[PDB]
């Protein structure tokens, strides 16, 4: 119960290039992995059978994300664009065109009408999903944008940079909220809201992961023990079971926290190269990690609590 026993139950390989990242459809019925092979796979939750692969970027892919409704797929990649993907049939949909370097990160908002992107561009842009139209692009950042995410209802993007600043950001207006973070160091390597959008999970490349209150704009919680100096690793809220912090680490190991103790409970032993990308399963107490160009593969691990 207090501690999660999380156990390697399939590893995922077909990856030819270190895997970017890793997220589960809301739906929890699939797992879909991008790669620096510049290909996107959708892989079985609960059993890791592989079901397809994605293709159409020129370029390397540096994240995913899903639609809502799990029907739809973005993809944040080098060539410069995301793209809009139709699970269903594989297809390009949309090619969203207007950062002027790589697109780093990606997100639907929760009425899955927009997509927010981060780029090396130092830009964060918002789109429309039905026309694939940019509709503004936002001044976020001094460097490139590392993370973006909507809170609840979609009123809210989080950004962060290796500018050193965590932006919140009036969705309808485009127009800076708050900067929470303001430091010119550490990097922010990740920012997310926490399922209620009261937090904020923001990394920092000193090996730091800290818990936000956005209204008060103050630190909570630090979660350390984990190596974060380069990669901008993913980090999660696990609430399936006991509500734990997670995320990868450049010593190749999943770190699982207690969020209210900070204490670590669980390190999770396997990858062989930096796990840059973890995420929660929506219902079953399920975690999927991917590893950078030594280990290339996804790993699903389960837990009884
Ligand atoms: C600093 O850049 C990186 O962290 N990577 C790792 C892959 C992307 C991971 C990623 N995190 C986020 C956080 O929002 C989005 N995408 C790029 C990379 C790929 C392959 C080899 C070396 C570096």
């Amino acid at each position: 119960g207090s501690k999660p026993n999380y156990a390697l139950k399939f590893t995922l390989a077909g990856h030819t290039k270190a895997v970017s990242s890793v997220k589960f459809s809301p739906n929890g019925e699939w797992l879909a992995s991008s790669s620096a092979d510049k290909l996107i796979k959708i892989w079985g939750a609960y059993d890791g059978k592989f079901e397809k692969t994605i293709s159409g970027h020129k370029l390397g892919i540096s994240d995913v994300a899903w639609s809502s409704d799990s029907n739809l797929l973005v993809s944040a990649s080098d060539d410069k664009t995301l793209k809009i993907w139709d699970v269903s049939s594989g297809k390009c949909l949309k090619t969203l065109k207007g950062h002027s370097n790589y697109v780093f990160c990606c997100n639907f908002n929760p009425q899955s009408n927009l997509i927010v992107s981060g780029s090396f561009d130092e830009s964060v842009r918002i789109w429309d999903v039905k026309t694939g139209k940019c509709l503004k692009t936002l001044p976020a950042h001094s460097d490139p944008v590392s993370a973006v995410h909507f809170n609840r209802d979609g009123s809210l993007i989080v950004s962060s940079s290796y500018d050193g600043l965590c932006r919140i950001w009036d969705t309808a207006s485009g127009q800076c909220l708050k900067t929470l973070i303001d430091d010119d160091n550490p990097p922010v390597s990740f920012v997310k809201f926490s399922p209620n959008g009261k937090y904020i999970l923001a990394a920092t490349l000193d090996n730091t992961l800290k818990l936000w209150d956005y209204s008060k704009g103050k630190c909570l919680k630090t979660y350390t023990g984990h190596k974060n100096e380069k990669y901008c690793i993913f980090a999660n809220f696990s609430v399936t079971g006991g509500k734990w912090i997670v995320s990868g680490s450049e010593d190749n190991l999943v770190y699982i926290w207690n969020l209210q103790t900070k204490e670590i409970v669980q390190k999770l032993q396997g990858h062989t190269d930096v796990v840059i990308s973890t995420a929660c399963h929506p219902t079953e107490n399920i975690i999927a990690s991917a590893a950078l160009e030594n280990d290339k593969t996804i790993k699903l691990w389960k837990s009884d609590c």
